[PDB]
């Protein structure tokens, strides 16, 4: 149902109990002690942070500080790069992730909205085809949703490679590789003059206190918050394998660990109808028959084939 | 260990069973909220009396005027100074026309004329300035083309009669932000709302953003309107202590405290400037105000001061003679 890593405890929850007091008065309005602590780890400058309200949040204020850009987007995708893109009246163009993205024309695109795996397709593009688009399109700026950069082992680009470019911008996550989407905190990774326009549309005390605190905890305990990522999706390979073989559904291959699958007979919403799956209906370019599915844990998975079986 | 006089929140609150409330349902971190917060919407409209269609729960008050200024991005806006610095960069972001008017005199008797909104907050930060819920209604009714933005936020911090969420009733031009920050002393959790007839509320419904408001804000808030009671404002002992302050304060020379009908004010020292006395106070003696010089319409001479507890203020008045005589 979810594309949250969801699996992983009381310790960064300790913490948010122990210091609970913090909502009794402001965050930093900046999120400031956050946004260096982010720009020293990931080795990139601290004018080339900014934290925001939640990932989604962020996609709207990078629209937003551009508005009248002309916009790409891969589809099937998160539903938010496009509404993002129609609030602030862009012109957008729509692609198929499932065609090469280097065959895309580019000629008069200011913005290519990309998440890397892509959802619901699981599309994985390798970085070294990444650093590349950066290369042949400059006059286009690739939006790299960086959500599930986590949810992969073969090589990512980074935040440092924005060094030399000016044409890449990321936008990071905390709700879903480390399980805390109620929390709403992401950031933005941009060169400095890219930031300077979307900085022109922060509002003061946009991250709330106890996220600003998740956070900060998350950092100082990289290893508590490492995703077990080699035996996440060998299982998923052991899930879809065995729903490969069941009949009238067939599983569209994907590079992580959600997937979507398609009924030969049968309705998304049916098939909904106490395990919860996402009907995939309401992406762009995946009709009815479409669902995204997460992979869980063996006896769960195991015990999906089943219910689905009947 | 410090004693705090520079924010405008109610600190003294009971807070154990909300907190305990928050560290049970703490789980709510690892799920989205709703896309819409629309539980606690649903709960607003019921206990404020008004349409489900006529609140907006909102990512603390502050994003409530950022909206509000967005959805109007060709506005001019009356601004009543000095007031929460928060209505004029709202207003500036969206490139609204800013005109300025003093909130001690009449705002009643200001140029309306060609105003598409007027920002208010009633009793005023930082002044304590209060208008009547009749004065506001007059403003209301003789000027129909202006909207009326008035901050709520501390409509909790008086004793007087006050506007209220149904007052939007066969009423276009009135829309209000209410606070969870300031009467709950929960500021870090960042939830507010705001409420309007829904002609209006759709021009601004057209920016929201979802998931803006976070889980445990919401859980927050959900507890606090079940216990009205147990998070009602003790406001007449709070105004009391005030006026046991104030009167002390004025009794001291080189200082002057500027009225107010709410539990913090503006002092102003005949000489000194609040840079200064706010870096003695906090290193000499532990305590904390608000330098008041970067608002609108006050100089290097203005603090602003809420009332802590008698023994607090009492060793606040001190803490001040001592630096008065240097």
């Amino acid at each position: 149902s979810t594309t949250v890593w969801t699996d992983g405890k009381d310790h960064l929850e300790k913490h948010l109990v122990e210091n609970l007091n913090c909502i009794r008065h402001y965050p930093e309005p900046d999120a400031g002690t956050l946004r260096q602590m982010l720009a020293k780890r990931n080795s990139v400058d601290n004018n080339a942070i900014l934290v925001t309200n939640g990932p989604t949040a962020a996609f709207y204020q990078i629209a937003q500080a551009f508005r009248g850009s002309r916009s790409l987007i891969a589809i099937p995708s998160f539903a938010e790069y496009e509404d993002a893109c129609r609030m602030y009246e862009h012109e957008v163009c729509f692609y198929p992730s499932n065609e090469d993205i280097g065959e895309a024309d580019f000629s008069n695109m200011d913005f290519c909205w990309l998440c890397n795996p892509n959802n619901p397709d699981g599309r994985l593009l390798q970085r070294t085809e990444i650093l590349r688009l950066l290369n042949d399109h400059p006059d286009t700026t690739f939006v790299l949703d960086q959500s599930y950069v986590s949810f992969t082992t073969e090589e990512v680009i980074r935040p440092a490679d924005i060094k030399g470019r000016k044409n890449l911008v990321m936008v990071y996550s905390f709700s879903h590789a480390y399980g805390i989407p109620g929390l709403r905190i992401g950031y933005i990774v941009a060169n400095k003059d890219f930031m300077k326009r979307v900085a022109a549309f922060s509002t003061p005390w946009a991250v709330n206190a106890l996220a600003i605190e998740a956070a900060k905890f998350i950092l100082i305990h990289p290893a508590q918050f490492t995703l077990p990522i080699r035996k996440w999706q060998r299982n998923t390979v052991d899930f879809i394998t065995a729903l490969n073989r069941l009949d009238g559904v067939e599983v569209h291959p994907s590079g992580t660990t959600f997937f979507l699958l398609r009924l030969k007979k049968g309705t998304a919403a049916e098939l909904k109808k106490n395990m919860l799956i996402r009907d995939a209906s309401n992406f762009r370019g995946l009709d009815e028959s479409y669902v995204r599915i997460t992979t869980q844990r063996p006896a769960q998975n195991q015990l999906f084939i089943k219910a689905l079986e009947t």
